[PDB]
């Protein structure tokens, strides 16, 4: 049995969970659930990313402490993820004592090992508020076209890009004061020292080909030292021996993966597992599910930080593309920027889990939630292919056979075709070829419904003396359903619970080798109802 630690990217504490987050957390959860079904020791770890200037300023605007604000959003996030049945073993915070101690430890080791440099830089500073301004907190007049009220390093009228130091009549977004250039000592992590190590990782064949190709572009451009400090005022961890300096959020954020695992171990009273998973000699596997926009941090800075502080590196990064809705980036004006909480007011979690899983693969590709296709595909595949095998057969079993399935399989050869597919389906889940797994499962569902059609139970049921035939046919259909629901168990947790209640058995991967024979099933009310476009229209309207 493998030991596996899986993470999803840590959501920022200053925004609600939306469908883009859900693509990532669902992808990881399906994989995790499959790994658990195969008997491995799995630790699925996440946390909120709770530090930084935007969070500090948002709390001040609200008139509450950053601690109060991040606590409220942590609860909101966890409520939403729980509503999608994301099965974390721990959900922590980057604002935690575990992360503080690990961040200080890693920094101290990097510094002792020669990988931290000090250099003075010049940056725009708000002298009224008394703080350095990140680019997006500077506004002013575009130097090229002279359009007013442009933010940061680009103009939204003419498209020009420039340093915010080129803005005409610049103003602080925080206070309205004119910012000025001011010097400050910063601490830099010497990423270039790890170039050769990182290039060897890129060539090893572990990473997605598309990621390795992108890393070659980054090596070609040239790795640079990374500014890992920020001046007070800041919401984050103060740097030891450097009063008024804090770790930049992105230094502490991936350390939060470690902090969340440490927290889990400590709450369990487990004094051995942290080192077993994070020491250089670990035989455990470490996987990060992440999106395209944060690959640089996870493929360059993070393995280098770990190497330089005597910790093991990720076994692999699993990168996914962006979500689109109706083919386009989510759009607030069109009502396609959809929050996870809003989704659940209109649809169940399983429907979105299924739809995303049917489109996901081991490559980086944007995943399109086409809302018309969502209705058609959920209805066709879940209602009319898979659940249909239970719903068309269970009534006869309950009403005419006292709930008891036949004592032998009617078609053992067909059953073996279903169980023989377990190897290819499992390998598809394992390899993250989720769309392939779904295609194989739905091809089997088509075969199962073809079998039932060929036996014509709606004819058999009306014909004198054919009770045994009817029980045989319907039991066969229910056994095929048992197998398909096992293959779909990582994808559809709530439907699976309903199926397990009907079948009076827990679904296990190996259990499909023993069909249900001479076995009592329970009645059910609909396992899964149809959806329609009126519900989609309501979701979109509610999201505007
Ligand atoms: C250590 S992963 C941090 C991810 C970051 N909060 C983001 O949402 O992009
Ligand atoms: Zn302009």
């Amino acid at each position: 049995a493998k030991k596996i630690l899986v993470t999803c990217a840590l959501p920022y504490a200053n925004g609600s969970i939306h469908l883009g987050h859900m693509l990532e957390h669902i992808q990881a959860d399906v994989w995790v659930r499959y790994q658990r079904m195969r008997g491995h020791e799995v630790n699925f770890i996440c946390a909120d990313d709770a530090h930084g200037t935007p969070i500090m300023l948002k709390a001040q605007q609200l008139g509450i402490t950053p601690e109060q604000m991040i606590g409220e959003m942590s609860q909101e996030h966890q409520t939403d993820f729980a509503g999608f049945n994301i099965s974390y073993d721990n959900y922590h915070s980057t604002h935690s004592e575990e992360n503080r101690q690990l961040s200080e430890l890693i920094y101290s080791r990097l510094k002792e090992n020669g990988f931290i440099k000090n250099r003075t830089i010049s940056q725009l500073y708000d002298p009224e508020k008394g703080m350095f301004l990140p680019d997006r907190f500077v506004k002013g007049t575009c130097p090229k076209c002279k359009s007013p009220d442009q933010y940061g390093d680009n103009c939204e009228v003419c498209g020009a890009t420039y340093s915010p130091t080129e803005l005409i009549e610049p103003k602080s977004v925080v206070s309205g004061a004119t910012p000025v250039m001011r010097d400050s000592e910063h601490f830099f992590f010497d990423l270039p020292s790890f170039s050769e190590m990182l290039q060897a990782w890129t060539r090893s064949g572990a990473l997605q080909e598309q990621v390795a190709n992108k890393m070659q572009e980054w090596f070609e451009s040239g790795l640079q030292q990374w500014d890992i400090s920020r001046d007070a005022p800041y919401f984050g961890f103060e740097i030891p021996n450097a009063p008024g300096k804090y770790f930049y959020v992105w230094l502490d954020a991936p350390i939060g993966y470690m902090g969340s695992f440490k927290n889990l171990c400590d709450k369990r009273g487990d004094s051995v597992s942290f080192d077993e998973y994070w020491k250089k000699d670990s035989t455990a596997e470490l996987y990060h599910f992440i999106g395209k926009d944060i690959v640089y941090f996870h493929s360059l800075f993070w393995p280098a930080m770990l190497e330089g502080s005597n910790f093991r590196k990720p076994s692999n990064l699993f990168v996914h593309g962006y979500v689109t809705v109706n083919g386009a980036k989510m759009s607030k004006s069109r009502g396609t920027f959809i929050k996870a909480s809003t989704w659940l007011n209109h649809f169940d979690a399983d429907s979105l889990r299924y739809y995303y899983t049917a489109k996901l693969s081991s490559r980086i590709d944007d995943i399109d939630l086409n809302l018309e296709d969502f209705v058609q595909r959920v209805n066709a595949d879940i209602v009319n292919k898979v659940v249909n095998l239970a719903s068309r057969n269970a009534g006869f079993i309950n009403k005419r056979f006292d709930g008891v399935l036949a004592s032998e399989l009617a078609d053992p050869q067909l059953y073996k075709t279903f169980t023989d597919a377990a190897e290819v389906i499992g390998e598809a889940w394992e390899s993250r070829e989720f769309g392939k797994a779904v295609r194989e499962i739905m091809a089997l569902a088509d075969l199962a419904n073809r079998y039932v059609d060929e036996q014509a139970p709606w004819v058999v049921a009306k014909q004198e003396g054919r009770d045994a035939d009817l029980q045989a046919i319907c039991s066969m259909g229910i056994n095929l359903f048992r197998v398909l629901m096992t293959y779909l168990k990582p994808v559809l947790p709530k439907l699976t619970e309903r199926a397990e209640a009907f079948l009076n058995t827990e679904l296990t991967w190996d259990g499909i080798q023993q069909p249900l024979l001479g076995h009592k099933v329970n009645p059910f009310k609909a396992l899964y109802n149809r959806i329609d476009m009126r519900q989609v229209e309501a979701l979109v309207e509610a999201s505007k």
